Formats: C-alpha cells, sequence, structure tokens
C-alpha cells in the first residue's frame, strides 16, 4: 500500500522526505505512504521503475518517450496541471507563427529565415526540426549544419556560431542569454515582429503574451500540419506537437498506477496550492521544482486506455521518431504510401489479405483486437484506414480522425459524387394522442426498435437525456417495450411473445424492430420510435397481416423536438436526428491517399463487376459486411463534410455524446483527456 518515490537529487530527497512525513501525520494507517529512493539521474530513475525498486517518477515529454521504450516499457497515470480544474492547463501546443499573407506553408520552408527559442529546446527547436528532418538536406548528420541549409538565415540562439554562421545571421553570435534580443520565447517572437524572420517556433500562448491588442495580433498566422493556415487563437486545431506538460510514469504491467493516484490525489488535497502552510507541495525552501514543477496547480489521473504514444500524441512521437532515428524515404517523393487497412476478425484479415494481393501492394493489412484498438492504431500510425459506423465515426473524430469517404447505399448509377446523409429518425404517436408532445413523454409507455439500436434508441433515448441527467432510462417511461432491457425492467413490461424470448431482440419478439415497435404502438404503447418509411410501409395495406392490414396513414403523427407535430408525410422536417452511413476514417496526413486508392480500388473490384467468381468483389464477404457493408455501391467523397462534426449533424451528435456518458468506452475518455 506504500508508493516508492524516486528522486534525482539530494534536495529532491530531502522534499520527498518532508513529504513522506506530512503525509503520516492524519491520512489512516491503511491510507497510502510515501517512500523515497534516491537515484543520480532521471535514465536511472526510469530504470529503477521499471527494474521494479521504484513505482513513480515525473519527467517531461521528453523523457517520457524514452521512458516508454524497451525495454523499460513505463506509462503515464497522473499528470500535473497549471490552472484552475475549469481550465486544467495540463498541455501545450508547439505551434509555427508567421506574419499574414506571407504565402507558404510547412512544406514550404525551405529557403525562409527562421526564429527559434533556443537550440536544444522543446518547441523551439527539437520539434520544429523533428518534423522538418526529411526536408533537411544531407548529410543531416551534424543536424546544426544541415538546418544551416536548410533555411536561408536563421537566430539559433545558443547553436555553434563560429561553425555555422547562417544560424546566428538573425542574432550575431547566437548569445544564450536575454542579453541577445531574440533569444528565448519572447525573443524569437520578435525576431519575426522585427521582420528579421520569417517563421518563429514558439509556444501557443507566447504571441499572446507579447501582444496584449488583439488587432494586431489578427496580423499573424500559425501554420498547420496539412499545409494551411489559422488564426493564432486557433492553435487547438492546428500546432506542430502538442506536448504533456509534466507527467508522472509508473510501470505498465505492474506500476501499481491506482495506488499512486490515491496517493497524489490526496497529498494535493491536504497540501494543494493554498491547502497549507505547514508543507507545500508545489514549491520547497531547497529548491525550485523539487518532485513537481513550482508552477504545478494540481493532478489529474490519466484515463488506463493511455499509453506513451497516444499520450503523446501522433505528431510528437513522430517529430521525436526523426530526431532519436533519422530515417527518410528516398522513395518517390509523390506517390502514395500503400493503405493500411485495419482488421477486426479473422474473416476480416482474410478478406483484407485476398483484398491486398489483387490491389497489388497498395492496400496492405493489419490486425487489431477491437474497433476501439484499429483506432488506436489509426491513431499512432500501426495502421491507416477502416470503415466505422456513426458511434465510431463519433468515437474516431473525438480522437482527431476524420470521415473520407461515406459508404453509399441508394440510388445507384450517379453514386461517386453524391454522399448520402441518413434516414431520419422519428418518433410516432396516434393523431388521437391527448396533447402528446416530444418534451411531455414522461411517464409516458414507450416502443423501442431494441436496446442498443441506432433509430429506436440512440437516437432518441439520447435526446431525452437532457430531460434527466441520470442513466436509469427505465424510469422514465411508466412502461414499454424495449427488446434487450432486463427481462423484469419497464422496458419489458410491455413486451409479448412468451417463453423464453419475452423482450427479447429477435424477430421471436413481436414488438422487436422497427415494424415490431410500431405495432407495439398500435397495440399497447403511445409513442414508438423508428425511421421515416416506416409508417408509409406499414399502412395502406401495404403490410397483409392482422394487427395491420387495417392501419391507414394519415391516422398518425410524427413528434417534433420543437414541442409541435407534423404529418408522417413530411418526415424530413420532423425527425429527431439524422442516423448516417458507415465512414471510412483515417489520419488527416493519410486524407489523400486514401482518396486516390479507394477510388481507383472500388473501380477495380466495386460493385460494377459482378463476376465475383472468378475474381475479387470488395463489397460481397464470405461471412457478412466484411470491412464495408454488403450493400454498399461505392464510396462517395466527403467533399465538405470532412469532420465528423459536419459528418453527423449537431443533433446526432449531442444524442450519442449523451449516450457515452452511460456506456463509458475507455478510448474515447481518454481521447477527451488530450483534448476535450
Amino acid at each position: 500500500k506504500t508508493v516508492r518515490w524516486c528522486a534525482v537529487s539530494e534536495h529532491e530527497a530531502t522534499k520527498c522526505q518532508s513529504f513522506r512525513d506530512h503525509m503520516k501525520s492524519v491520512i489512516p494507517s491503511d491510507g497510502p505512504s510515501v517512500a523515497c529512493v534516491k537515484k543520480a539521474s532521471y535514465l536511472d530513475c526510469i530504470r529503477a521503475i521499471a527494474a521494479n525498486e521504484a513505482d513513480a517518477v515525473t519527467l517531461d515529454a521528453g523523457l517520457v518517450y524514452d521512458a516508454y521504450l524497451a525495454p523499460n516499457n513505463l506509462k503515464p497515470v497522473v499528470a500535473e496541471f497549471y490552472g484552475s480544474k475549469e481550465d486544467p492547463q495540463t498541455f501545450y501546443y508547439a505551434v509555427a507563427v508567421v506574419k499574414k499573407d506571407s504565402g507558404f506553408q510547412m512544406n514550404q520552408l525551405r529557403g525562409k529565415k527562421s526564429c527559434h527559442t533556443g537550440l536544444g529546446r522543446s518547441a523551439g527547436w527539437n520539434i520544429p526540426i523533428g518534423l522538418l528532418y526529411c526536408d533537411l538536406p544531407e548529410p543531416r548528420k551534424p543536424l546544426e549544419k544541415a538546418v544551416a541549409n536548410f533555411f536561408s538565415g536563421s537566430c539559433a540562439p545558443c547553436a555553434d556560431g563560429t561553425d555555422f554562421p547562417q544560424l546566428c545571421q538573425l542574432c550575431p553570435g547566437c548569445g544564450c542569454s536575454t542579453l541577445n534580443q531574440y533569444f528565448g520565447y519572447s525573443g524569437a517572437f520578435k525576431c519575426l515582429k522585427d521582420g528579421a524572420g520569417d517563421v518563429a517556433f514558439v509556444k501557443h500562448s507566447t504571441i499572446f503574451e507579447n501582444l496584449a491588442n488583439k488587432a494586431d495580433r489578427d496580423q499573424y498566422e500559425l501554420l498547420c500540419l496539412d499545409n494551411t493556415r489559422k488564426p493564432v487563437d486557433e492553435y487547438k486545431d492546428c500546432h506542430l506537437a502538442q506536448v504533456p506538460s509534466h507527467t508522472v510514469v509508473a510501470r505498465s504491467m505492474g506500476g501499481k498506477e491506482d495506488l499512486i493516484w490515491e496517493l497524489l490525489n490526496q497529498a494535493q488535497e491536504h497540501f494543494g496550492k493554498d491547502k497549507s502552510k505547514e508543507f507545500q507541495l508545489f514549491s520547497s525552501p531547497h529548491g525550485k521544482d523539487l518532485l513537481f514543477k513550482d508552477s504545478a496547480h494540481g493532478f489529474l489521473k490519466v484515463p488506463p486506455r493511455m499509453d506513451a504514444k497516444m499520450y503523446l500524441g501522433y505528431e510528437y512521437v513522430t517529430a521525436i521518431r526523426n530526431l532519436r532515428e533519422g530515417t527518410c524515404p528516398e522513395a518517390p517523393t509523390d506517390e502514395c504510401k500503400p493503405v493500411k487497412w485495419c482488421a477486426l476478425s479473422h474473416h476480416e484479415r482474410l478478406k483484407c489479405d485476398e483484398w491486398s494481393v489483387n490491389s497489388v501492394g497498395k492496400i496492405e493489412c493489419v490486425s487489431a483486437e477491437t474497433t476501439e484498438d484499429c483506432i488506436a492504431k489509426i491513431m499512432n500510425g500501426e495502421a491507416d484506414a477502416m470503415s466505422l459506423d456513426g458511434g465510431f465515426v463519433y468515437i474516431a473524430g473525438k480522437c482527431g480522425l476524420v470521415p473520407v469517404l461515406a459508404e453509399n447505399y441508394n440510388k445507384s448509377d450517379n453514386c461517386e459524387d453524391t454522399p448520402e446523409a441518413g434516414y431520419f429518425a422519428v418518433a410516432v404517436v396516434k393523431k388521437s394522442a391527448s396533447d402528446l408532445t416530444w418534451d411531455n413523454l414522461k411517464g409516458k409507455k414507450s416502443c423501442h426498435t431494441a436496446v442498443g439500436r441506432t433509430a429506436g434508441w440512440n437516437i432518441p433515448m439520447g435526446l431525452l437525456y437532457n430531460k434527466i441527467n441520470h442513466c436509469r432510462f427505465d424510469e422514465f417511461f411508466s412502461e414499454g417495450c424495449a427488446p434487450g432491457s432486463k427481462k423484469d425492467s419497464s422496458l419489458c413490461k410491455l413486451c409479448m411473445g412468451s417463453g423464453l424470448n419475452l423482450c427479447e431482440p429477435n424477430n421471436k419478439e413481436g414488438y422487436y424492430g422497427y415494424t415490431g415497435a410500431f405495432r407495439c404502438l398500435v397495440e399497447k404503447g403511445d409513442v414508438a420510435f423508428v425511421k421515416h418509411q416506416t409508417v408509409p410501409q406499414n399502412t395502406g395495406g401495404k403490410n397483409p397481416d392482422p394487427w395491420a392490414k387495417n392501419l391507414n396513414e394519415k391516422d398518425y403523427e410524427l413528434l417534433c423536438l420543437d414541442g409541435t407535430r407534423k404529418p408522417v408525410e413530411e418526415y424530413a422536417n420532423c425527425h429527431l436526428a439524422r442516423a448516417p452511413n458507415h465512414a471510412v476514417v483515417t489520419r488527416k496526413d493519410k486524407e489523400a491517399c486514401v482518396h486516390k486508392i479507394l477510388r481507383q480500388q472500388q473501380h477495380l473490384f466495386g460493385s460494377n463487376v459482378t463476376d465475383c467468381s472468378g475474381n475479387f468483389c470488395l463489397f460481397r464477404s464470405e461471412t457478412k459486411d466484411l470491412l464495408f457493408r454488403d450493400d454498399t455501391v461505392c464510396l462517395a467523397k466527403l467533399h465538405d463534410r470532412n469532420t465528423y462534426e459536419k459528418y453527423l449533424g449537431e443533433e446526432y451528435v449531442k444524442a450519442v455524446g449523451n449516450l457515452r456518458k452511460c456506456s463509458t468506452s475507455s478510448l474515447l475518455e481518454a481521447c477527451t483527456f488530450r483534448r476535450p
């Protein structure tokens, strides 16, 4: 129940011993305890933790990468933040500030003039040079010279002015102190402001400290990785890298992550930032930043699904990898790199393999255990693309990935250029129902197609969430039939079909499905949640069966979320949410290649050629829906709907968002932490 903290210096160990002590005084002898293992350096601390001779240490982003690498394999368990918990600042963004209308993007930096905070610094050197690495001229070692030739001239504080002069061209001597006006963050920004340099590599907040007036700021832009610019305040959605400020790592297996959280959580409680002048956790008389930076305000537990690569982030890991390794592709230069497609099942891997061979290298396969694991892989580069359903296009989007092509199902001869939007989920009731309105449903009787389903649950049950704020849905409706709820719940008390299949999510449950929930409306409930076509299909006699043969379309009305009502006829203006088609998602940096490669593939192996017999077919499956949905006609180009927020639709996103409040998703809670 004790946590062995690692200190990299006598001072730090003294502070640690104080920590240990003041944590004994009032903290049940059943509550966490601190032991102090003293090591000579960070690497020795990282090693101690992996060799199970210590348990935790706090490191800068760079050592968080090192700690993650074999054979240590350590992960981020607790984070240090710098604001209020309303605006807990745990990250910071390495951004590239430039002057408005100077016309050039990240990939057009050769020749330009650079301003770096200081050589060896994070945001100001390691990250930018890292990414830029493959664009530097060989020999790339020594690095300093190679950067000197890349740029036309720059101000690289602390660089070797003597040997590679052009690096102090904007600041002769390269002074490594405030003496040199272009040193440090502000020094680098000023280098840009004074117009000595074209681009200045600094922190996101750097410009917000050198220009108090939005007016002047509006004259500066930030270079983004997809070779486009954006307003300095849109840094979160345009930066070279996202860096964790200060992180606490542990072992990946074992590691006592939970115990560690229980320690520091309480610690920050008894000695938080004001909590006491007896013992200050984020400061010391013996020094500064001992154990934890002094600027700290508190701690935050890191979602368990997270690994260093996820925590550090794609861009960051990319930058550091290059520096650490140095490995470029003197391969073509423009010819698209093969698309690695992630498979979910054995049968998926098998179909993907058949596909890979037939594509002749343009398609490759990667196998992950679950949809979320595939998403983590597309996230960190181990994989590039895969098709997802609404719920996952949402999750994937929270994680930074983006929808690129949507799966099309209907109107077949115009396909390739017209993204389908979906099938409107509508709430239904009988016109002969008393004033029933959207915001009136409480205590009513419900009819659902089945729990978990989109049109009959997630969407409706998802919007209704803002009218409760708790996940106990069975106790909102007086009663109802929701195939799948617990056999006893109120959601099961209106379901017919007896025996073992009472309230079961299969057709043996009469009230199951679209048609089934309608019958459930007609025979026991006042509200049914289906889709826009469900009624026209089950009226006008279009349905033989007893209970339906005489039902008439006009005897019903679908509820509109603004309280009013409208005719089943114009569902288009009175639905709950749209409900999308499956979409291929991929990383922003691979978006281009995915379009080119897939269009050419759906060409060669699409629904076009029907001789699936003696050749390959992208849309047919040995099993069922492998890789794509079998009823897929083509992959549409999501022209401008290329972001989950623009492809899903506010209503849908609102709902799905609300539901993930009830059903966790470790991957989502992790991506949320890094950004949302």
